């Protein structure tokens, strides 16, 4: 139980759903996004819509009271914020409001206590200013790498939640530039790309899976960052990606121990774009995008529904380290070890105090 345990069971809920959905698509999701996001978008919701959103975020409301889960993302949030000198990382939230709407002061109060969101005015009568606008307030928080999270295309919103995430990190076992290489990269039976592949070869944290088909290794950089990167034994890959749970990681944690590795990991150059509509439903949250929503805590002089909620991910890793964003929008409207990474493979970004699941990859293909 407890707050890590369960955003680590929607993180991987997640995954093995879009990854079912796309195949053969490189996966790549920011899960603390995504629910911390959701969870200050809790703060407006009452009734069957809150609890089924809140048991979809993986909480029992029954056992933890609400107030907890909202300390839980405070705590999570101000944590981000001060983060090591070694690591530059952004994480916060803001609230896009139209001059129509007026928020009831508690769920105003609440939002700026528990997630430090911004609240910022716009004019939702010109969907294309605002929505440039959202686009632009996210594109500088991200520093460039999150851009037009939303399209003029989109459902005209009078209300924006949004949540970003960004940080370039350092590996504390930096890979060389010099022993880089084209390698065969093996995406499945009739497709091989070349790809720059990097080599190290060091004392590496390692574990063949006894339990699972898989052998992974654990690659940390500095502000308490740990990588997991693991890979499937050949036709393994949705086995593994099956079973993944909070007892996997806890099984991995204790189980890796440091040996002589000659380490090839490929630079990874991926990203992701959801519309997580779909897929939140499959999942059990639904009510909020219907005409039975209840978001009587935003406001009683307006009935709102969710029209979309929108993810995008990017990862850049290479030799040095890591740099990634992403970055989530909710809209509201009226009602020695040779270990070759040379085919498909699973990368786990986590925050090793929190044990907050930060980013997840599906590599299909790094290039």
């Amino acid at each position: 139980r407890g707050l890590a345990s369960a955003n680590v069971d929607f993180a991987f809920s997640l995954y093995k759903h879009l990854v079912a959905l796309s195949p053969k698509k490189n996966i790549f999701i920011s899960p603390v996004s995504i629910s911390m996001a959701l969870a200050m978008l809790s703060l407006g919701t009452c009734g069957h819509t809150r609890a089924q959103l809140l048991q979809g975020l993986g909480f029992n409301l029954t056992e933890r009271s609400e107030t907890e889960i909202h300390q839980g993302f405070q705590h999570l949030h101000q944590l981000f914020a001060k983060s090591d000198t070694c690591l530059e990382m952004t994480m916060g939230n803001a609230l896009f409001l139209d001059g129509s709407l007026e928020l009831l002061e508690s769920f105003s109060a609440d939002i700026k206590h528990y997630y430090e969101s911004e609240v910022l005015a716009m004019n939702f009568q010109d969907w294309a200013t605002a929505s440039r606008q959202i686009n632009s307030y996210v594109k500088n928080k991200t520093q460039g790498k999150i851009v037009d999270l939303f399209s003029g295309l989109d459902s005209p919103a009078i209300l924006v939640l949004v949540n970003y995430i960004f940080f370039k990190g350092t590996w504390t076992q930096p890979f060389d530039l010099a022993s880089t290489r084209e390698e065969n990269f093996y995406v499945d039976e009739t497709t091989v790309v070349k790809v720059p592949m990097m080599l190290q070869s060091s004392t590496i944290s390692y574990l063949h899976d006894s339990e699972l088909p898989c052998q992974l290794v654990q690659m940390n950089y500095c502000g308490n960052g740990t990588v997991f990167f693991i890979l499937p034994d050949k036709g393994k890959m949705n086995t593994v990606i099956a079973a993944l749970s909070r007892d996997t990681i806890n099984r991995w944690s204790a189980g890796l121990t440091s040996s002589q590795v000659d380490l090839y990991i490929p630079k990874v150059t991926i990203s992701g774009v959801y519309d997580l509509g779909d897929v939140l439903e499959e999942m059990g949250i639904a009510d909020l995008f219907t005409n039975q929503a209840n978001f009587s805590r935003i406001t009683q002089d307006a009935q709102l529904k969710s029209s979309k909620v929108v993810h995008k991910a990017v990862l850049q890793l290479n030799e040095e380290g890591v740099d990634t964003a992403g970055s989530t929008g909710v809209t509201l409207n009226l009602r020695p070890i040779i270990l070759r990474f040379n085919q498909p493979f699973i990368i786990m970004i986590f925050d090793h105090f929190t044990w907050s699941s930060l980013f997840l990859a599906r590599v299909m293909n790094p290039v």
